[PDB]
Formats: C-alpha cells, sequence, structure tokens
C-alpha cells in the first residue's frame, strides 16, 4: 500500500563533500563519510539497543530543520521531498528506518511514522 501522504522521521547528516556543507545547525560541515555515517550508523545502534530513540537523537544529531520536529517532518505528499526519501520513506513498513540515503544535503536516514 501506498497512499498520496504519510508520515515520516529523518536524520540528516551532512559531510565535507556535500553540496553544501552547511545549515540552521553549522555554516561549516567537514565531516567525511566516516564522520558521516559514523554519526548516522550510532544513531541506529542505540535505537536498535534501546537505549536511545531515533527521535531524541535526530534532534540533538539533526543538522536540518527538522530538528524542531526531532526529525519528524509530519505527514507529507508525494512530490514535497527528494525521490530516494518518498521511494524509502514510501517503501518502509510501520516504524521502520531507511538506511544511509546520500542526497543533495548529505546523509540521511528516514522512518515510517503513518
Amino acid at each position: 500500500g501506498e497512499p498520496a501522504r504519510v508520515r515520516c522521521s529523518h536524520l540528516l547528516v551532512k559531510h565535507s563533500q556535500s553540496r553544501r556543507p552547511s545549515s540552521w545547525r553549522q555554516e561549516k560541515i567537514t565531516r567525511t563519510k566516516e564522520e558521516a555515517l559514523e554519526l548516522i550508523n550510532g544513531y541506529i545502534q542505540k535505537i536498535k539497543s534501546g537505549e536511545e530513540d531515533f527521535e531524541s537523537l535526530a534532534s540533538q544529531f539533526s543538522d536540518c530543520s527538522s530538528a524542531k520536529a526531532r526529525g519528524d517532518l509530519g505527514a507529507f505528499s508525494r512530490g514535497q521531498m527528494q525521490k530516494p526519501f518518498e521511494d524509502a520513506s514510501f517503501a518502509l513498513r510501520t516504524g521502520e528506518m531507511s538506511g544511509p540515503v546520500f542526497t543533495d544535503s548529505g546523509i540521511h536516514i528516514i522512518l515510517r511514522t503513518e
């Protein structure tokens, strides 16, 4: 099933090779794939471990404006976010997480809420 809109959460972690290593959180990102995935991966582990939550994590590590809702960008409609986002998001099950997604901004991890 794939409706016209769904709720999902994501964690943005730009890198040094990002199209624009700068966001509302910082203006000089020099974190490479190592430091990049190192953050996302670490976040994934804690969550799957039951120690931390993507919501709490994302916020404290959300380089994007998503940090406001701790990553949760509410319910959106197809054609709003990057293609890879919608697909992975709309392809994940209830309470699922998408692996490291490399996009213009950097590496993003999404999850299906609705």
